[PDB]
């Protein structure tokens, strides 16, 4: 239904893993899909669009999200930015209760570091809409920072 999409260019490893959670998210929620794919999208156009590797890669992804928003024909969270936020906000919200309550109970394992992980990606992503509220910055730092020492006790 999508084309492969190039390599990732170095000038875009910050991008990485909105689009990896896009690919995740083509078969379950494709509205994730939609706008992970154009958060990632409005990011990489504003860190290199001169950069013919970059350039190249920018507009094959901008073929998907044409793709996406026609396989989406209108679906009111695509149609309404305010039901796709509410939406994108809720999911990312749901799943850092979740991994919070596995934190709180000791119960340490890789589902809920991606749930953290995953759920600080979709508050970067929910920023296409406007600016973040107090409580989801607070969550998108304490998300992130849980994902990497929770995967650094684990690993060493």
């Amino acid at each position: 239904a999508l084309a492969p999409l190039p390599p990732l260019p170095a000038q875009f490893k910050s991008i990485q893993h909105h689009l990896r959670t896009a690919q995740e998210h083509d078969k379950r929620d494709p509205v994730v899909a939609y706008y992970c794919r154009l958060y990632a999208m409005q990011t990489g156009m504003k860190i290199d669009s001169k950069t013919p590797e970059c350039r190249k890669f920018l507009s094959k992804l901008m073929d998907q999200l044409e793709a996406l928003k026609k396989q989406l024909g209108d679906n009111e969270a695509i149609t309404q930015e305010i039901v796709g936020c509410a939406h994108l906000e809720n999911y990312a919200l749901k799943m850092f209760l979740y991994a919070d309550n596995e934190d709180r109970a000791g119960r340490f394992h890789k589902n809920m570091i991606k749930s953290f992980y995953t759920a600080s990606l979709l508050i970067d992503v929910i920023t296409v809409f406007g600016e973040l509220t107090d409580e989801n910055v607070k969550h998108r730092k304490y998300a992130r920072w849980k994902a990497t020492y929770i995967h650094n006790c684990l690993k060493n």
